[PDB]
């Protein structure tokens, strides 16, 4: 099939993806006109564009093969935590990467990581928080020893679904390549684990004070503590990105957020727990939170970010203004 | 002869306690007497209302799941550890420093730190594609599975030995413990060392000389490095001790060699049967981790570390003794 799957008109699937180097996707758009298959479609799309079958010599029945098995490994019935936000999070960082001041740093090596990173980052997320598996004493948080329960978790699933059959995309890289391209993604995903959020930002502070520029403005990195850095926090960036997408964008994914959210305190509610910070549907301030989420975390990333690759995301900035604008206009 | 074992657990607070004769008499069972002996000397089941035969289902279950066939990494190990944490726990200088739940924490640490370990290497595994390294992302790979195991045999039946803390106990002992265990990968030997060795030359001392340990940071990092050192303890021991821990050391390390010979892989270092020297080896291990590490501990609790330090000293001058060297 002409996107990796079949859909009731590629045309209008076709459409859509035209916008895959954009910003502001649809990508619920493309989630609807693919029969739930964004995932698959979007990372089909950008494999394509970047060559990387080409360049890995990963075979096209392998690569869709197992991004339907990754893709079916994200919960259908959990409202934020699936597999739109996985191809939201895997198109973002595919922009971010384009973006000029990046220009010929990265390797395919790296370029491929960080976006088979972003596709696993969350895979079979139970739409409960790290807090949550700690406190129920649940097995994976036994598993982990309470620590990036999650986030170790999704890393486990994501590599042991290669070995399913006709599902190992990395096949064709040398020993090498497959040794560093692991320790990478592991890297990658370890860093979306929220409770690192504070060090990893004040990290990325300090890596600006001290960036190394061309003329141009193309960033001079010098190693691969550097390049991970920088990757890690780009894909941190992405999956923080809602608030920086065209509001009707952002909007779904408030309401969709909102929704796992009110199920985990529910549940609390019902083991007579605490209620997670902004959890209680019956005690909620939807707009306010989203303007306190942007005050104290994504407006400080991405100021960060944007001093980094200045002024390539002068625009997602101003976006994230006017939305901050928004939910602060719409509190009651 | 239940006498005779009564008689060998007499030593239980002295450096060097005949462990293997424990293990002997009491039918294979040194982690199960040893944590029993240890407990109730120390008073805990009446401190943490802990049921005496809650305590020996868990310390047998425990036990059972220390792997026979692997010669170094086997409950004798473990009640090794477990004895010589318990010994430095009690050394002068950090007289009434720990709180009993601390105290709890490092020995149960000691008793869960190598459980089902399968002989071989974090890098091992790594390097083969294990499945423990592909569940835990090649990052303490054994030493995270140790404790998921430790903590997953309280679930048991009858074998609860937390059971009567207060939820904010079992939070604060969860931590500690796996804190603890956490340390015991020794690809974090050399930030533990360096980390102990300022904490060192800044340490606060009472009146009394006893060490201040202001916060849990501080205080978790002595216990760190004390169940470490147990862990790395076999060198300070008197030489027939010494020698049975080099002897099985050797024997695990061998079988992995001849696994990575196998799969055409890279003999690991100290590994190959055939190309490898005990008394070399030994006087690298001591010259390179296991000196460098006790010196700072010794520092740390000077002068009551002085006799293990004096031991330590006698073990390598004896290993380096019949290596022909340039005078
Ligand atoms: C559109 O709104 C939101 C979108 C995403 C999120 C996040 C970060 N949720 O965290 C849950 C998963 C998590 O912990 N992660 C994954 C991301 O990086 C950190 C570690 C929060 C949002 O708004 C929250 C804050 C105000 C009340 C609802
Ligand atoms: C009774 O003997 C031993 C007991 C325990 C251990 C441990 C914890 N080994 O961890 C491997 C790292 C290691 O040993 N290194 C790496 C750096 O250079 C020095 C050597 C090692 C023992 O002796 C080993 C070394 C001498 C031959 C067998
Ligand atoms: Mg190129
Ligand atoms: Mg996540
Ligand atoms: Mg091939
Ligand atoms: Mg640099
Ligand atoms: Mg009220
Ligand atoms: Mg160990
Ligand atoms: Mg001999
Ligand atoms: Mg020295
Ligand atoms: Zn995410
Ligand atoms: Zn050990």
């Amino acid at each position: 099939p002409r996107f990796g799957v079949k859909t009731e008109q590629e045309d209008v699937l076709a459409k859509e993806l035209e916008d895959v180097n954009k910003w502001g996707l649809h990508v619920f758009r493309i989630a609807e006109l693919s029969g739930n298959r964004p995932l698959t479609v979007i990372m089909h799309t950008i494999f394509q564009e970047r060559d990387l079958l080409k360049t890995f010599k990963i075979p096209v029945d392998t690569l869709i093969t197992y991004l339907m098995t990754l893709e079916d490994h994200y919960h259908a019935d959990v409202a934020y935590h699936n597999n739109i936000h996985a191809a939201d999070v895997v198109q973002s960082t595919h922009v971010l990467l384009s973006t000029p001041a990046l220009e010929a740093v990265f390797t395919d090596l790296e370029i491929l990581a960080a976006i088979f990173a972003s596709a696993i980052h969350d895979v079979d997320h139970p739409g409960v928080s790290n807090q949550f598996l700690i406190n129920t004493n649940s097995e994976l948080a036994l598993m982990y020893n309470d620590s990036s329960v999650l986030e170790n978790h999704h890393l486990a699933v994501g590599f042991k679904l290669l070995q399913e059959e006709n599902c190992d995309i990395f096949q064709n890289l040398t020993k090498k390549q497959r040794q560093s391209l692991r320790k990478m993604v592991i890297d990658i995903v370890l860093a979306t684990d929220m409770s690192k959020h504070m060090n990893l930002l004040a990290d990325l502070k300090t890596m600006v004070e001290t960036k190394k520029v061309t003329s141009s403005g193309v960033l001079l990195l010098d190693n691969y503590s550097d390049r991970i850095q920088v990757l890690q926090n780009m894909v941190h960036c992405a999956d923080l990105s809602n608030p920086t997408k065209p509001l009707q964008l952002y909007r779904q994914w408030t309401d969709r957020i909102m929704e796992e959210f009110f199920r985990q305190g529910d549940r609390e509610r019902e083991r007579g727990m605490e209620i997670s910070p902004m959890c209680d549907k019956h005690n909620a301030s939807v707009e306010k939170s989203q303007v306190g989420f942007i005050d104290y975390i994504v407006h400080p990333l991405w100021e960060t970010w944007a001093d980094l690759v200045h002024p390539d995301a002068q625009d997602i900035l101003d976006t994230l203004e006017d939305n901050r604008e928004w939910y602060q206009s719409t509190i009651p």
